[PDB]
């Protein structure tokens, strides 16, 4: 048919109607261990403070932990999961450290998405059922040493047996991962990560009219100019970056409920 | 408040005012060689279906069956050699034996990272800034265990990182559904779930709501079969899920622009 807008909209949409939107948390790591060989993440505080306001304007009991180990991510993580979010419409974790392998790097070593996630797998957090869980995700891959002058260096094979490369394709979450990078400066001030500030800029604007998915695909394109783009100074080039959206909703995400927000005096 | 001068078209769609909506191909593998252990029903149905709903969708659809691994790797590679310049957008299904990040092909099995690299960007320029859909049924196979009595049941992983099985690149979605076929006790196939959702609610949906839309109605769809039908907590059908991956920077309608330009 063409031109049709008249019926009851909708059960197509995850229910929004709780006492509070719900928590998020901001895993903020900039400073790493020696031990662990990683760079330090300038910028990642714009990018964190950045989350932060955004976030709590959509209405998000946002807490921000830095330089979590993994340990800690773990302990928080499962915390978070271990409350009772019946008086929630959601909940959502941000993660913004070195990336490698289907793992998140921590203040000392490396852990696992699938841990982080585990807590929330099905079953665990009955509270949270039929709900979404948002996983926003930035982890980029270590910029080295470049090379440079040859050092005394050699990988252990040691662990304590627990490989965990899954991450559960598990109904009601939404994975917003990206491995765009962002520290091409000489004194390094950070200006942040293109995909954060795309993922703010937009969400900050359309956060109460766009329906999820919407927003993650305009965060896409906007990230994706960025390739399309000059970056200044010759023979100064990058390979081309796309955030990745993973998607296991059953529902239309809407960080609102009816009408709009008061901003009038 | 950080911009205020209203330029919405809204142009975050992606252009579809092309001659042909794309080129559809299906690969229905149902039989396989013995050598691969893997069992043969229910795919033809599904196969119909889908060349049936993409083509009245709009699509130019191709249905390939019972293909070797070199015979699909083949195929798919020609695809992304033609030219697609007339077209507003690209889709493939993969109707097959799956595991890990790999595709069962009649002979042995393929990574599906290979059958879609063949359309990234540097080597299928004319699908440049273009959809390119990926639907694909691949359960885990395995033959219908029940005799003697067992203190223990069926075991699976949910084993899935879309990064070595999707090549993460603007314009690609995937949809992958590992959900198996069940009923194979003595009643004849009957499609995949994934399968008649995803037809089902795009005949009534597919030229009037967008792609993340109608997938997003699919997820919810075959995961509402896993409601609480048991009697006591151990013989229950493992709860499952389709994933959709999307790398898409536009929103995707499968119907064309109508009149716009007109704004104060």
């Amino acid at each position: 048919s063409i031109k049709t807008t008249r019926d009851r909209v909708p059960t197509y949409q995850y229910n929004m109607n709780f006492e509070k939107l719900g928590k998020c948390i901001i895993i903020n790591n900039k400073n790493f261990d020696k031990v662990t060989g990683m760079g330090v993440r300038n910028g990642t505080d714009k990018d964190a403070e950045a989350l932060f306001k955004c976030f709590r304007s959509l209405g998000f009991d946002v807490i921000v932990y830095n330089d979590c180990s993994c340990a800690k991510m773990q302990d928080l993580l499962k915390k978070a999961s271990e409350e009772d979010h019946t008086n929630a419409a959601c909940f959502a974790c941000i993660l913004l450290s070195h990336g490698e392998e289907n793992v998140i790097y921590g203040k000392d070593g490396v852990t696992p998405i699938k841990d982080l996630t585990a807590h929330f797998r099905g079953d665990r957090c009955k509270t949270l059922l039929e709900k979404p869980k948002l996983f926003f995700i930035q982890a980029a891959r270590g910029t080295e040493l470049d090379d440079g002058i040859q050092a005394d260096s050699g990988p252990i094979n040691d662990t304590d047996a627990n490989p965990r490369y899954k991450i559960p394709v598990e109904a009601d979450f939404l994975f917003a991962y990206s491995t765009v990078p962002g520290y091409y400066s000489w004194r390094s001030p950070g200006r942040g990560s293109w995909f954060v500030q795309a993922l703010c800029s937009i969400l900050e604007e359309h956060g109460k009219d766009l329906e999820i998915m919407q927003i993650l695909t305009r965060v896409n394109d906007r990230v994706a100019r960025h390739f399309e783009s000059q970056s200044d100074d010759p023979h100064f080039h990058e390979k081309k970056q796309i955030p990745c959206v993973v998607s296991m909703l059953t529902k239309e995400l809407y960080f609102s409920q009816l009408e709009h927000h008061h901003h009038h005096h």
